[PDB]
Order: structure tokens, then sequence, then C-alpha cells
């Protein structure tokens, strides 16, 4: 269904803010 | 439908938010 | 729709987010 | 209605939490 | 409503997360 | 209501995130 | 509920966030 | 259900961010 679609979507966007706070953490090494 | 809608535009924004925090990862580099 | 207009302000409120971040990633550099 | 309003009350505290980032990037500037 | 009662409490626990990241520009500058 | 109780136990883990930031802003300081 | 409890999981990942949070505070200090 | 396993994706997603704001705390100590 639609809403649960666009649900995986909001999750794969919050996935994509968790690779960037890894970068983050490598930066601050 | 016009949720589903709203939410992909939620899910666009939170992609928003990973671009700037890799700006940060970057900068920090 | 109401709740589809509310989501939308929710998705503007995260582009907002979004720019502050950017603009902290410019003050990183 | 009030679930809408109740949204709406969410993006307007989304907003002082950029309100709030922005802050942050004028101390590091 | 409690659905509406509820998303109330969850706006009011965004402007603590809001008030919190202003003491932390404080503590930056 | 499971939903309302739900939701604000999610209202009550955002409040801890603003207690954590509260932790980091007194570091700074 | 299925929807009550991920909900709840939900929760439970806001609070995991709140504690990497209060590590970073320590490090701070 | 489909909407319960999306919120359990949105769940595991927020998981990551927690994981990866420890890598954070981490760098700092």
């Amino acid at each position: 269904g639609e809403i649960a679609q666009a649900l995986k979507e909001i999750a794969k966007a919050l996935k994509e803010i968790a690779w960037a706070l890894k970068e983050s953490a490598q930066a601050l090494k």
C-alpha cells in the first residue's frame, strides 16, 4: 500500500541521517 | 493519495537533513 | 485536506532544520 | 480539527528546533 | 481527545529539545 | 487507549533526548 | 495491538538516541 | 500488517542513528 511505502521511504531517509552521523564520527577521530 | 504524498515530502526533508549533516562531516575533515 | 496540509507544514519545518544545519557546516569550514 | 491542530503544534516545535540550531551556527561564526 | 492530547505532549517534548539546543548555542558563545 | 499510551511513551523518550542535550550544554559551559 | 507495539519500539529507539547523547555529554566533560 | 512492519523499519533506522551517535561519543573520548 501507498502509506506503508511512504513510511518505508521515511525509514530509508533516517538511515541516510545515520550514515551522515557515522561520517561525522570518522571526521572527529 | 494526499497523505502518502505528504509523507513522501517528509522523507525528502529528512534526506535534506542527511545532506546537511554530510556537509558538517566534510567541514570537520 | 487538513491532515495532509499539517503534514506538509511538518515537512517545511524539517527543511528549516536542514537549512540551519547547512549554516552550521559553513560555520565549521 | 483537533488532530490537524496538534500536528501544526508539532510543526511549530520543529521550527523552534531550527531557530535554536541557527543560534549554534551564529555562535560558531 | 486522547490522541490529540498525546500529540500535544510530543510537541511540548520537541519544545524542550529546542530549549536544550538554545542552551548549547549560549555555551558555544 | 493503547495508541495514546504509546504516543505518550514517545513524548517521554523525546524529553529524555532534551535532558541529554542539556547535559551537553553544561559540559560546554 | 501491532501498531501500539511498533510505536513502543520507536519510543525504545528514541531512548537509545538519548543514551548515546548522554555519552557524548560525558565525553565533552 | 504492512503499516506495523514499516513502523518497525523506522524504529530500526532510529537505532542506527543511536549507534552512529555512540561512535561520535567514542571519537570525542
